[PDB]
């Protein structure tokens, strides 16, 4: 059963909601005790989106190691990702500290800072070359070097400096700017072109740390990005690409972060992206 044939059946029967609820029912549940400590209340954007203790990213400054971020480690696909929430006004320094400590080369952002009148993410990078950001709490400086604005996404070149050592690193910011305010994109073509730009940058390679991916909560749109990338890698690696079961991969990813793919529409879109992206590979 090619994925295309399955998709046709699901679409005809209108069963995307039933299949999505099955995934929810089967998903892993593990503790999130650290996330729930009182002193970490202001570090969580949403009270019902927490990282599991087993897979959470620890900040290395002693103090408070907590950030709402999870390491998704896909063993068969040989790729890792860090999924995180959109930074809060008080956690932008922790975010960049994470990127520094984890040796990430890329940040993937799948939201806009404001959507439907409402703040989804803090403005955690500089909009102007001449107006750099200093995160005084984690002793980091961030400068916009250049950007390449296109119709569906923007790629920025950032310089991140550890002010303690004066070491600097180039970080690439991949910003998908056109996800609709409601629902999902009608066609995955632009999402796929975005994904291919991330890939081609080398940001997902094993010589770097895991890419950091976020949206607002770091589980819906972010989950589509990692699910589509992993299923496409599994397709190219396996002798038989039609043995890739996207529901099984998503369940695997949900061992590492709760909630990945938040709606039936997102699940459908993930299928569509993997179908069309497989056609290109
Ligand atoms: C033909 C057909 C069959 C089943 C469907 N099932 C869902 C669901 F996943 F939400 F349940 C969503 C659909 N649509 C509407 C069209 N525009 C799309 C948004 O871009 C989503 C959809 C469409
Ligand atoms: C030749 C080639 C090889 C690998 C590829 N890998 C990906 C993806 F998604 F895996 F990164 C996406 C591709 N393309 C680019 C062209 N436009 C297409 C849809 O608009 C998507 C692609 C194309």
């Amino acid at each position: 059963m090619e994925m295309e044939k399955e998709f046709e059946q699901i679409d005809k029967s209108g069963s995307w909601a039933a299949i999505y609820q099955d995934i929810r029912h089967e998903a892993s549940d593990f503790p999130c005790r650290v996330a729930k400590l009182p002193k970490n209340k202001n570090r969580n954007r949403y009270r019902d989106v927490s990282p599991f203790d087993h897979s959470r990213i620890k900040l290395h400054q002693e103090d408070n190691d907590y950030i709402n971020a999870s390491l998704i480690k896909m063993e068969e696909a040989q790729r890792s990702y860090i999924l995180t929430q959109g930074p809060l006004p008080n956690t932008c320094g922790h975010f960049w500290e994470m990127v520094w400590e984890q040796k990430s080369r890329g940040v993937v952002m799948l939201n806009r800072v404001m959507e439907k009148g409402s703040l989804k993410c803090a403005q955690y990078w500089p909009q102007k070359e001449e107006k750099e950001m200093i995160f005084e709490d984690t002793n980091l400086k961030l400068t916009l070097i250049s950007e390449d604005i296109k119709s569906y996404y923007t790629v920025r070149q950032l310089e991140l400096e550890n002010l303690t050592t004066q070491e600097t690193r180039e970080i690439l910011h991949f910003h998908y700017t056109t996800w609709p305010d409601f629902g999902v994109p009608e066609s995955p073509a632009s999402f796929l072109n975005f994904l291919f730009k991330v890939r081609e940058s080398g940001s997902l390679s094993p010589e770097h740390g895991p890419v950091v991916v976020h949206c607002s909560a770091g589980i819906g749109r972010s989950g589509t990005f990692c699910l589509a990338d992993t299923c496409l890698l599994l397709m190219d690696k396996r002798k038989d690409p039609s043995s890739v079961d996207i529901k099984k991969v998503l369940l695997e990813m949900r061992k590492f972060r709760m909630g990945l793919i938040q709606t039936a529409d997102q699940l459908r879109f993930s299928y569509l992206a993997v179908i069309e992206g497989a056609k290109f590979i």
